[PDB]
């Protein structure tokens, strides 16, 4: 029931907070009671609970100023308890901030404390923040001193001076502009992992100690540099109980030989001497890389007495040590074996939504307009760490800033307030930034022309795995994973794999078996089994063979002496799809310009059970292609794509691919005709003349004979009548 | 898995590597059944052509 | 040069071919070619 929503205090205080009746109930509260405050970054103050109707029953009404010393925010989960034996002050010493003081003619302590506090009977706390309003200026005071300590009710009686040395404005500013774990943004969920493996043994040992085991002792950060470790290690410095202590790479390096083992051993010394601690190592690779490779014997002896002090805790003594690396790999290969640096977290580059908290973060102290959109800059900027995000902000400032340079003049004593207050930050600034700071296949369906059913099946095999994966969990069928494509060169074979590709957002891997081949004794085998790494590596994929009959033939007869080796590169293939069958997501794809020779066990189904026969495009199929071929290129509207369709009758789409290349060559030159026509003027056509079309066509000729295409018929009609099953009906 | 690209029927293939898969061969050979005490290692081998495997493995 | 002395497809040519392919994305390089005799030479090139 401690936990509660900040919210707004109508009328109260700064020395009062107001509950809900129920609420206040629930606790076993009087109205009047002193009462204590947790608040975020570690900050506790007492108050005087009050009863109000308007308040909520998981909300308490509470004020800025107060806000301000717990460093909370509207919304902001604070802790709420009963204060006993809260003994009423003898004396306290209040240090208001430089800022307030100045201009103030009078006394603080006649003008401001003395009305404040006559019979104010107020609660407070070393520390405590509150401010009261009079004169020129408004006057914050902060209770440096109580008595008795620390928790100290303000009789009238009681004697309050403000004299001494005031806290200055930058000091009382950094603590309350200190981090939290609000402040850092795009890994909460590491934060939530930190806690668990740090915080969580610290406030219950116990806890682990029923359970019987051994909390870890260390934890350590890895990932790309710019991510936020050292801030992360700022944000549990401030809001943790346990005591934390810092330990810095470079500062170790900075010290004499043999004065950097003592630097530390003090450090391990403090953290047990303290109940609990933490300790933070930032940089630890480069204090601790591996005793193999080391370049001063000296480095090997920290090592050394670094893993000597960390086996010398027995975990009793409850002090967790964190670490943070860019490059984990250079860190001693023991710090991270068991009983030490074992337990290790990645903080990934962060996400949209993360950077986009990061954004808010880096602009909430710099003043942002109506039309900045912090989610735009997010979605162009994938690639930028928290720190390049950073620095993203502060060029966008100098880029309002830049564009005042005309009006503002830095020769001046002083500067200007009009152009001040017309200074801020608009979207071209962040545009700038996003300019200048720096961090699947192109075709598509719609490109192919033609050969719907075949794009049909491919989307039924690959997509819909993706699209539906409970459907297949619900009816507990693996999906096929083997395609080959068979057909006369120049079809759009690559083009399926690469649309299909496309379409799933997969990536594409294509290769064919003269790059495979090679020439050694096991090279080839090792280059087939790297590919297919490869293409795990890049999961989803598609692994695309182009040229399968080179590299897969029937294995029982081969002619040739290193025919043996390529059967076994067959062999390895085999091999490599039985592997292939744990991957899903892969999807191997087989194009083939003749399949008579394919090896009759990688056909088999499990590896490539689908065979698709692309045969030469119809005369619709034929119209598609020049359609798909002809949007890039604006053309007349005398030719008729029919007539072209229905003449190209032995054209593969190659063909008609160099068909539209010639025509629009041949454009180019009656275009260079054009343009010096324009040149003699000084001292056009739309659309492509049809003459061209004339002369471009007797280049191209027919790149299959008919009989290689009755060879293709032949095979895909030995595979018709294999599927003799057409006359299947199951009994009644 | 797929034995008959490991072992071969010894000098079937000249320019397979110099000999280096005879070697290998032979090598299996030794591993298999030679000087040394037999532990509890079964060896399973899978082949879709037994005819080639080398008569010494089988 | 001498593409012919390369030279109806091999493992060289091959790569070569599938490099022609990606390099063709940038069309800043120029790229050529003199052989002595084109009948040789694989269409592929051509
Ligand atoms: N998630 C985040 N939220 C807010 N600021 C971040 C975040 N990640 C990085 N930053 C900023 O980028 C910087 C990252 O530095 P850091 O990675 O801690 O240095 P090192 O790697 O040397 O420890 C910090 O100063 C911080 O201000
Ligand atoms: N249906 C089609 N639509 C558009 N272009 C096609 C089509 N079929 C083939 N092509 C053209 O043929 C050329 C080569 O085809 P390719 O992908 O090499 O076929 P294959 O897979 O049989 O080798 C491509 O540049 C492409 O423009």
């Amino acid at each position: 029931p401690n936990r509660l929503i900040v919210d707004e205090a109508i009328n109260e205080d700064n020395s009062v907070v107001s509950l809900s009746q129920p609420k206040m109930d629930e606790l076993q509260l009087f109205r009047g009671d002193t009462v204590l405050l947790k608040g975020k970054k570690r900050r506790e103050a007492v108050c005087i609970v009050l009863s109000d109707d308007t308040c909520s029953d998981e909300k308490i009404r509470m004020n800025r100023v107060v806000r301000n010393n717990l460093r909370v925010r509207l919304g902001d989960v604070i802790s709420i308890q009963p204060c006993p034996d809260v003994k009423y002050g003898k004396r306290i010493h209040v240090l208001p901030i430089d800022d307030t003081v100045e201009g103030i003619t009078g006394n603080l302590f006649e003008v401001y404390l003395k009305p404040y506090f006559l019979e104010a009977y107020r609660p407070i706390r070393k520390g405590d923040i509150f401010l009261v309003r009079g004169g020129m200026r408004a006057v914050e005071f902060k209770v440096v001193e109580t008595d008795p300590s620390p928790y100290c009710i303000v009789a009238p009686d009681t004697v309050i001076h403000c004299e001494g040395e005031p806290i200055k404005r930058e000091d009382e500013e950094e603590s309350l502009n200190e981090v939290g774990y609000d402040d850092i943004g795009g890994c909460r969920k590491q934060l939530a992992q930190i806690k668990e493996m740090v915080e969580l043994p610290l406030r219950h040992p116990a806890l682990f100690k029923e359970i019987g085991v051994k909390p870890p002792r260390g934890i350590l950060l890895y990932g790309p540099p710019g991510t936020g470790k050292t801030l992360i290690a700022r944000a549990v410095a401030n809001e943790t109980g346990a005591f934390f202590f810092l330990i810095n790479g470079p500062e170790i390096m900075s010290k004499l030989a043999g004065e950097s083992e003592s630097n530390l051993r003090k450090a391990f010394e403090e953290a047990e001497k303290n109940a609990p601690a933490i300790i933070f190592i930032d940089e630890l690779d480069a204090i601790a890389p591996k005793r193999e490779k080391t370049h001063g014997e000296v480095e090997r002896r920290i090592v050394s007495q670094l893993l000597t002090l960390m086996d010398g805790l027995k975990q009793r003594a409850h002090v967790i040590v964190m670490a943070a690396t860019n490059r984990p790999n250079s860190i001693d290969p023991a710090l991270r074996r068991f009983g030490r640096f074992d337990r290790e977290v990645d903080i990934g580059i962060p996400d949209a939504t993360g950077r986009l908290e990061i954004l808010q973060i880096h602009t909430k102290n710099m003043k942002l307009a109506d039309d900045v959109d912090l989610e735009q800059v997010a979605n162009e900027t994938h690639g930028h760490v928290g720190a390049d995000l950073a620095a993203l902000c502060s060029e966008a400032a100098l880029q309002a800033i830049r564009k005042k340079m005309d009006l503002i003049d830095l020769e001046d004593e002083t500067i200007d307030a009009e152009v001040m207050n017309s200074l801020a930050v608009t979207m071209d600034d962040f545009r700038w930034a996003l300019s200048q700071s720096n961090p699947v296949p192109q075709v598509t369906w719609e490109d192919i022309g033609g050969l719907e059913d075949v794009k049909r099946e491919l989307q039924e095999l690959v997509q819909y795995p993706v699209e539906h994966p409970d459907k297949f969990l619900k009816f507990g069928m693996t999906p096929s994973k083997g395609v080959l494509f068979y057909g006369p060169p120049g079809c759009g074979k690559t083009l399926l794999a690469k649309a299909i590709a496309n379409e799933c957002q997969a990536n594409f891997i294509s290769i064919k078996g003269p790059e495979l081949l090679t020439m050694w004794f096991g090279e080839s085998e090792a280059n087939v089994r790297e590919i297919f790494d490869k293409a795990r590596q890049a999961a989803p994929c598609v692994l695309f063979f182009d040229q399968l009959d080179s590299i897969a033939k029937a294995r029982g007869g081969n002619i040739g002496d290193g025919g043996g080796a390529a059967d076994r590169v067959i062999n390895q293939i085999l091999t490599e799809m039985d592997g292939m069958s744990t991957k899903k997501n892969v999807f191997i794809i087989g194009a083939t310009n003749r399949p008579d020779i394919i090896d009759p066990a990688i056909l088999r189904p499990g590896r490539l059970d689908q065979l698709i026969y692309i045969p030469l495009p119809d005369e619709k199929s034929r119209v598609a292609i020049l359609k798909a071929n002809l949007r890039k290129s604006p053309v007349a509207k005398d030719v008729d794509l029919e007539f072209l369709a229905k003449m190209t009758n032995g054209f593969s789409g190659a063909d008609l691919t160099e068909i539209c290349q010639r025509a629009c060559k041949l454009a180019i030159r009656e275009s260079i005709e054009s343009e010096i026509r324009r040149e003699r003027e000084r001292q056009p056509v739309p659309e492509i003349r049809r003459d061209h079309f004339e002369e471009a066509m007797r280049f191209a000729r027919r790149s299959v004979s008919d009989n290689d295409i009755r060879k293709y018929e032949m095979f895909a009609q030995t595979l018709q009548q294999s599927r003799g099953f057409g006359s299947f009906r199951f009994p009644s």
